[PDB]
């Protein structure tokens, strides 16, 4: 006899596991045991994952309710997991998504010269090179502080916050609930301090004294600030760090890239489809029966969408596994979710790629692994897969 089959699979980031395709094909709707202990159900073929992230009724909100099936402990309070829900209700939505845009002006130029400057550094210091921890987090961590509105050399303590944050526990973490009161007491006092201006954090700043909000609470606006740090810095640095192994192992592609820089939007569009960076399927909660495939889905029961099994899907993608620059349907990948709760950072993460793969094209053509690929050490019971360090040389 064997247990119910366990999620998630692997922790590994450069290769899909073959029990995705089995899935899709035999039962792209069928029950698993999380972390926790808890039964869901994981959803893996195009179809069925658009359907569950397209119904409201599936609902990312109530995954936070009181004895609930978990697929992880939180680390963040209750109503945070309602965060954009809550920046919608308090009317600054827009406000949020016009502070997050990559076409601020002299914003790539910024990132640019930071993900030079960093190369640059590097270079001088002599191959062997850590790109995750030298490179992509870094510049992400860069760019947030600069989206932000707040001083640069206050990111690493944010930063550092991150490895615990974005964990993926059986169990309440107390180090989450230390470094997230810091990190909003810090938030907060961005808020009065009259040095802030420019950025979300001075638009919030400015918005908090502004009568047309004075319903909202600090407590929200602080919690922006360290919602949208910690989600955009771990999702960009984690994304642009897997994207370099694929492009890494793909040298035909790095080399068309670098002598084609024009095709690097196609490239990073496919590098996102075919990212594993989501280490697991994204939880919703039923809150009706509905039926998905051949399951009726029963009203309190969890449901998770395994991203890479919509992306890898033969049946919307022909040829899942290859990147191919000429797709008929090339955004239509679910890397960013779909339906009410599609990320509002697609378009900052999309350049903060495009901006680092080219940086590093023009300045390490030869990049290249420099140890064996099965020697990368893989993140474990984190919400997303990476690499601890991704050294390389050129
Ligand atoms: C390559 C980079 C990124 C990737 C792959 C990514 C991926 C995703 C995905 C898949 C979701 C949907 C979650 C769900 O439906 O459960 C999401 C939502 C979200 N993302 Fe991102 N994201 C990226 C960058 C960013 C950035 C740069 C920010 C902010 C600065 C950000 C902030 C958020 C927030 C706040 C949500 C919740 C939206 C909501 O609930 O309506 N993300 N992201
Ligand atoms: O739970 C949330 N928490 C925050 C994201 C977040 C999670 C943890 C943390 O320490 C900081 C931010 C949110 O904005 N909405 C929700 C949903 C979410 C989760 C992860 C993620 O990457 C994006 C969205
Ligand atoms: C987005 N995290």
């Amino acid at each position: 006899a064997t247990v119910l089959l366990e999620v998630p699979f692997s922790a590994r980031g450069d290769r899909i596991p073959d029990a995705v395709a089995e899935l899709r094909t035999r039962e792209p709707i069928r029950k698993v045991r999380t972390i926790t202990g808890a039964e869901a159900w994981l959803v893996s073929s195009y179809a069925l994952c658009t359907q569950v992230l397209e119904d409201r009724r599936f609902s990312m909100k109530e995954t936070a309710a009181a004895g609930a099936p978990r697929l992880n402990a939180l680390t963040v309070p209750p109503e945070v997991v309602n965060n954009m829900g809550n920046i919608a209700d308090a009317g600054l939505r827009k406000a949020v998504m016009k502070a997050i845009t990559p076409k601020a002006p002299g914003l790539e130029q910024f990132l640019r010269d930071t993900a030079n400057s960093l190369l640059d550094n590097l270079i001088t210091e002599g191959a062997p090179a850590d790109l995750r921890n030298d490179f992509a987090d870094p510049l992400a961590t860069a760019l947030h502080c600069k989206v932000l509105g707040i001083p640069q050399e206050d990111g690493p303590k944010l930063f550092r916050s991150l490895s615990i944050a974005f964990m993926s526990s059986a169990d309440p973490i107390p180090a989450a609930k230390i470094n997230w009161d810091r990190d909003i007491e810090y938030m907060a006092g961005i808020l009065e301090n009259p040095n802030i201006t420019t950025g979300l954090m001075g638009e919030l700043s400015r918005l908090r004294k502004d009568p047309a909000y004075s319903h909202v609470s600090d407590e929200l606006f602080a919690t922006i600030g360290v919602t949208f740090f910690g989600a955009g810095v771990i999702s960009t640095g984690s994304f642009l760090t897997t994207a370099l192994i694929s492009l890494i192992q793909r040298p035909q592609l790095r080399n068309l890239l670098h002598e084609k820089p024009e095709l690097i939007p196609a490239g990073v569009e496919e590098l996102l489809r075919i990212n594993l960076s989501f280490a697991d399927g994204l939880p919703r909660l039923a809150t009706a029966d509905i039926q998905v495939g051949d399951v009726l889905v029963r009203k309190g029961e969890l449901v998770l969408v395994l991203l890479e099994g919509a992306n890898f899907d033969p049946e919307h993608f022909p040829n899942p596994g290859s990147i191919e620059l000429d797709r008929p349907n090339p955004t239509s990948h679910l890397a960013f979710g779909r339906g009410q709760h599609f990320c509002p950072g697609s378009a900052l993460g999309r350049r903060h790629a495009q901006i680092g793969i080219e940086a590093l094209l023009k300045k390490m053509p030869g990049v290249d692994l420099a140890v064996p690929i099965d020697q990368l050490v893989w993140r474990t019971r984190f919400q997303r897969r990476i690499p601890e360090r991704l050294p390389v040389l050129w």
